[PDB]
């Protein structure tokens, strides 16, 4: 899979990134955050904490769907690389 391989080293660098540099973001709430979606691919946004889905979308790992209020992964990729990684 170099596809699926491609979204699991996004999903690892941002992973990396965010436990190292960004000091703003708790890699930890990261990792509870996305592991939501192993149980449900698409969720209520309020699921989430504000900065962690705003992190999330702007780095293209989650969908916000604003006339239903649900995040979802950004693609099917992604949430494979997901289940795979968490």
């Amino acid at each position: 899979e170099t596809k699926l391989e491609e979204e699991r080293n996004h999903l690892e660098e941002l992973l990396e990134k965010v436990e190292e540099d960004y000091e703003g973001i708790n890699y930890d709430e990261v990792l509870e955050a996305l592991k939501l979606f192993k149980d449900n691919y698409e969720l209520p946004k309020s699921k989430i904490k504000r900065k962690i889905r705003i992190f999330l979308i702007k780095e293209n790992i989650l969908f916000l769907n604003p006339q239903k209020g649900t995040l979802k992964p950004q693609s099917y990729l992604v949430w494979n690389a997901i289940k795979r990684m968490l």
